[PDB]
């Protein structure tokens, strides 16, 4: 409804004035409830140099339920699967209406920087992140080259 639209317009205005990261985000054409985003791979992470696209869908009762957020660029990460689904607490149980799309993107960039291997969406990637960090970084760099450049 109208409260949601008003909140989404406010968050868009704020994001243009103070972008989170390295990120961009905003509506796909005239649809205020479906956005595209991009995130740069953080410097000093294995994703450095990549650009990663995301899709965002705001629910009709925003801001009192979370937006749906998924990657459309492939990425090698313990908490992001081959469908681009993201395991991130604030997109589920830990949502609050005090969060905004800018805060969500900051949290997703932090997650790229520092995974949660105890919440393994991709069990093997979570495993190697723990047991062989250098091998994880190497494969994540390789996938950045393959998919995100």
């Amino acid at each position: 409804g109208a409260m949601a639209l008003k909140r989404i317009h406010k968050e868009l205005n704020d994001l243009a004035r103070d972008p989170p990261a390295q990120c961009s985000a905003g509506p796909v054409g005239d649809d205020m409830f479906h956005w595209q985003a991009t995130a740069m791979g953080p410097n000093d992470s294995p994703y450095q140099g990549g650009v990663f696209f995301l899709t965002i869908h705001f629910p009709t009762d925003y801001p009192f339920k979370p937006p749906k957020v998924a990657f459309t660029t492939r990425i090698y990460h313990p908490n992001i699967n081959s469908n681009g689904s993201i395991c991130l607490d604030i997109l589920r149980s830990q949502w609050s209406p005090a969060l905004t799309i800018s805060k969500v993107l900051l949290s997703i960039c932090s997650l790229l920087c520092d995974p949660n291997p105890d919440d393994p969406l991709v069990p093997e990637i979570a495993r190697i992140y723990k047991t062989d960090r250098e091998k994880y970084n190497r494969i994540a760099r390789e996938w950045t080259q393959k998919y995100a450049m």
